[PDB]
C-alpha cells in the first residue's frame, strides 16, 4: 500500500511496470505531453493498483496521448485530458478509445475529456484483447465528456471486435457500470457516433447498468445512447434538452426505469426515447419535451414498426407503465414511426411488415396544457393492450383515460394525484448480474427528481468545461479543430 | 420558411419582405445585371440567408453587385464571374462587389473569378452613409482566383479614409475572415494585394484571420496589409506566395501557427515584414526556396525607422516558437530597406532606429545550405537573443545549441532532441478573440499546412482558373486585363 509520487512522463515510465496491488502512482501538478500509459501489472479486489493526480484539477494529459488499462483491479483517477494532438491517421471509429480499458475488473473515475483532439476515436472503450478476450465488470464514473470533435461515440462498450449479425455465438455479457458521467457535445453529420453505445447487435449479451447520469445537450447524433445488446438497464439517467434519443436500438430484454426525459426550452427538437425488439420493461419514466424531433416522428416514446428480430426489429411484447407523458409537444407514444421506410426495409430483406402489437400500457399518466391539439398516440392501438391510465388537461381521445387531478405543486410523481393507480405487474424478471429488483422498483413509482451537475460532478470540478452546454456553441480553437475533422471526412 | 425564386424580377419581388429565419432560394441559372440590396434584418438566432438551391448552379454576372444593409444576413454558395460593372462608377477604396452595410452579416461559400474590370475589391465590409461601421461579420468558405483589377481582395474598413492625425481611434471590428482561398495575378505598383485591415496606426481591427489558404497569391508585395491593431492571423497557409504578411500599420499583432512555404524556386516568396511594437510572432513555420531580394531576402523582415512613424520601427516584440527550415535567404532581416528608411527619418525629421528589445526565443534555424546560410542580418547586440536551436551547418551557428531530427519530416521543432520551447508569462488576450493566447504559444507547431480540400466550399471539387496551377490566365481574361491596365497607365 505504498504512495509513490513522480512528477514527470519519464517518472511515470520508471515506476508503471514496478506497481503491485495497493500501490497508489501518484502524479504531481503539471503537464504530461504524449504520455502513452501503458498498465500491464495487476491489483488484487481488496487492494486495486490506482493512478491518480495528486491534486485533481492539476494534472493534465496532453499532445500524442493515449491510456491502456491491460491488467486487472486498475484505477486511473482524477485526470485531465485536453490539449490533444494525436496523429489522426493512427485512430479510427470502431477502435480502442483515447482511454481504452483491456483488462477486466478495471474503472476510470472523475476524470475530464474536453475537445481533446481530432483524431477519431472514442473518449473511453472498452476493447478485447488482441487474442479476443472480452473484459468484465468495469466501472466508469464521475467523468465528463464534452465539446467532443470527432467521429465514433464518447464511450463503446464492446464484446466483439466488430458487428457479426449472422454469428450463432452470443457476444459474451459484459457487467460493466457507467454512472454518475456528464455527456454534452455537439452536433456532427450524418451516424457520427453518440453518447454510448453499447455491444453491436440483437445476438450480443450486455447486462450493463448505465446509472445517474447527466446527459445535457448531448447533440453529437440521433443517438444519445445506442443500446446494442441485450439486458442492459438504464435507471435513474437525466436527459436534457438533448437532440436525440435514448435507443433500445439491438437486442430484447432492456429496461428503462425512472429516466427523466426533459427540457428547459423549445429551440430545438429533443428526445425522448426509440424502442426496436421486444419483451422490454419502460416504466417509472418522465417525459417534458417542449419541442420533439420531426424527422423521427415528433414524439416522446417511438415504438418500431417492421418485421420481427430483423436489423429494424419491430416492438412488441413489452410493457409500458407507471411513465408520466407532462405536456409534451408531439405525440407522447408514436406507434408507427417512419412507417414508410420500414415498409420498404420489410420489402428490401423479404420479411413480413407488422405494426407493434401485445405492449401492455398501464398506470401512464398523461398530461397536457395545449387541449385537443394534443394527440396522446399515433398508430395502431387495438393490437396492444391498453389497460387503465390516467389524464389530467383535456386532450384529444380523452375517453380512453381516467380523469385525476394534482394535489401537489411540481411535483414529478402521478402517485400525488387524486385518482391515480400504479399499474399492476408480476412475475417480472431480475436481470443476471445487476443487483436491482426490478419488480421492487417498479411497484415504486417515480420517487425522485432530475439530476443536476452537483449531482454527478468530479468533487475537485466547480464549473462544467467547455462550450458546448454552457454557450450552445464551441470555442474558437475547437471550433478550428472541428472544421479540420469535419473537412478530413467530407474528403476520405 | 423556404422562398424559392427562379429570376431577377422574382427575387426583387421577395426581398424586401424576408423576415427572421426566412431563407430565399435561387433557382439554378444565370441572374445577370443583379443589384440585390438586403434591407431587412434577421436575428441572432434565425438570420436570414440568401442562397443558391445548389452551390456551383447560380452565378451573379454582369453588371451586378450586393448591399448587405440589415444585421443578421448570409449570402451563402453564389459565384461571381461573367461580370460587367461600369468602369466609370467604382473605384479602389470604395465598396465591393459584395459590400457589407450591416453588422452581424456572414458571406460564406462563394466564388470570385476575374470578374470584370471594374477596379474595387471582391469582398469589403463599408461604413453607411452616416458612418456606422459594420462589426462581427464573417467571410469563410470563399474563393478568390484570377483578380484583374486595381485594389485587395478584401478590406476591412472602420474608416472611410485614413485619418492619421486623429486621436479618436477607429472602433473595433471583431470579423472573421476564415477557410478562404486566394490565388491572383501580378499588377503593377501599389495595386492592392490580399487583405487589408483598417487603415493606420489609430485604428483598432481585433479581426481574425485563420485557416486561409493563399497559393500564388501575387497581386502586390503585401499578401496581408494589416493596418490596425490587435489582430490575430491564425492558422494560414501561405504557399509559393509573391509577397508578404505585413504587420503595416498598428502595434499589438499576432501571428500565430501559420505556414509559410514553398514548393519550387522559380521566384521570390514571403515571409512576414513587420512594423511596429509590441507584436507576437510564435509557431510558425518557414520554407522558401527562394525570397524576395527587392525586400532583403528573408523569410522574417524586421522595420527599421522611426517609432510611432509612418514607417514605424520593430520593436518591443516577442519572436519565439518558430521553425527558419531551409531558407534561401536570411531567416531574420534587422535592417531592410536601410537607406531608404534613413531618407524617410530625415524627411519627417524623426529619430532613425534600428529594431530593440524583441526577444528572439525557442526558436529552430535548420539549413542544408552550410556556411552558405547567413541566419540574420542586422544588429543583435540591441535585442534580447535567449535560447535558439539549430540543425545543420550555417553561419553564425555559435550563437544556438545544435539539436538532432528524431522522425523525417516533422514541422515541430518538439521532436528535435535537445529543443525547448521559449519561457513565456503574463501573455494577454485580445478582446474579442476567443483564443488563449499564451497557451496556443506554450503548445508550440502542432499543425500541418493546409490543402485545397481544408478550405473549399463543399460544392466546389477544383480550383478556378488556371493561376494557381500554371501561372497563367485564360484567353478573355488575359485580354480584359489588358484594358484594365491600359485604362490605369493613362488615367
Amino acid at each position: 500500500g505504498k504512495h509513490i509520487l513522480v512528477a514527470s512522463v519519464k517518472e511515470v515510465y520508471s515506476k508503471v511496470d514496478q506497481l503491485k496491488a495497493g500501490d497508489t502512482l501518484l502524479l504531481k501538478d503539471g503537464i504530461y505531453k504524449d504520455i502513452q500509459l501503458v498498465v500491464k501489472r495487476s491489483g488484487s479486489k481488496e487492494k486495486p493498483i490506482v493512478i491518480a493526480a495528486q491534486n485533481g484539477g492539476k494534472v493534465f494529459f496532453t499532445g500524442d496521448a493515449k491510456v491502456e488499462l491491460r491488467g486487472e483491479y486498475l484505477v486511473l483517477k482524477d485526470i485531465y485530458f485536453k490539449d490533444g494532438n494525436r496523429n489522426v491517421n493512427q485512430w479510427k471509429s470502431h477502435g480502442p478509445g483515447l482511454v481504452a480499458i483491456y483488462g477486466s475488473y478495471n474503472r476510470v473515475t472523475g476524470c475530464v475529456f474536453n475537445a481533446f483532439d481530432e483524431a477519431n476515436s472514442a473518449y473511453i472503450t472498452t476493447s478485447l484483447t488482441e487474442e479476443g478476450k472480452v473484459p468484465k465488470h468495469c466501472r466508469i464514473d464521475h467523468c465528463v465528456f464534452t465539446d467532443k470533435i470527432t467521429f465514433d461515440q464518447v464511450i463503446n462498450l464492446n464484446n466483439r471486435p466488430r458487428a457479426d449479425k449472422e454469428s450463432k455465438v452470443l457476444g459474451e455479457a459484459m457487467y460493466h457500470r457507467i454512472d454518475h458521467c456528464f455527456f454534452s457535445n455537439p452536433p456532427k453529420p450524418g451516424n457520427a457516433g453518440g453518447g454510448i453505445r453499447v455491444g453491436y447487435y440483437r445476438n450480443d449479451i450486455g447486462r450493463c447498468l448505465i446509472d445517474s447520469n447527466l446527459f445535457v445537450r448531448q447533440d453529437s447524433e440521433a443517438e444519445i445512447v445506442t443500446s446494442k445488446s441485450q439486458e442492459n438497464v438504464y435507471y435513474g439517467n437525466t436527459i436534457l434538452n438533448c437532440q436525440g434519443t435514448l435507443n433500445f436500438r439491438h437486442g430484447d430484454k432492456q429496461v428503462a426505469l425512472n429516466n427523466f426525459f426533459i427540457s428547459t426550452d423549445n429551440k430545438y427538437g429533443y428526445g425522448g426515447m426509440f424502442v426496436w425488439g421486444s419483451q422490454h420493461i419502460i416504466a417509472n419514466n418522465y417525459f417534458n419535451l417542449k419541442k420533439t424531433i420531426k424527422a423521427r416522428g415528433n414524439a416522446a416514446l417511438y415504438l418500431n414498426p417492421g418485421p420481427e428480430g430483423s436489423e429494424h426489429a419491430l416492438a412488441f411484447n413489452s410493457l409500458i407503465v407507471n411513465n408520466f407523458f407532462d405536456d409534451n409537444n408531439g405525440y407522447d407514444i408514436n406507434f408507427e414511426p417512419l412507417l414508410e421506410r420500414r415498409k420498404e426495409f420489410a420489402k428490401e430483406v423479404n420479411a413480413e411488415f407488422k405494426l407493434p402489437y401485445n405492449i401492455t400500457i398501464e398506470g401512464n399518466l398523461f398530461a397536457s396544457k395545449q387541449g385537443d391539439k394534443h394527440i396522446p398516440f399515433l398508430g395502431n392501438l387495438d393490437k396492444n393492450n391498453l389497460q387503465n391510465n390516467y389524464s389530467f388537461g383535456q386532450m384529444a381521445n380523452d375517453k380512453l383515460f381516467t380523469n385525476v387531478k394534482p394535489t401537489t405543486d411540481g411535483s414529478y410523481n402521478p402517485q400525488s394525484y387524486k385518482g391515480y393507480q400504479l399499474a399492476n405487474v408480476k412475475d417480472i424478471k431480475n436481470i443476471e448480474g445487476i443487483d436491482l429488483d426490478i419488480q421492487n422498483l417498479i411497484n415504486k413509482g417515480i420517487e425522485g427528481n432530475p439530476l443536476t451537475w452537483n449531482d454527478v460532478r468530479p468533487s475537485w470540478l466547480v464549473e462544467i468545461p467547455g462550450s458546448y452546454a454552457k454557450e450552445g456553441t464551441l470555442d474558437q480553437e475547437t471550433k478550428i479543430r472541428f472544421q479540420r475533422v469535419l473537412a478530413r471526412d467530407r474528403n476520405n
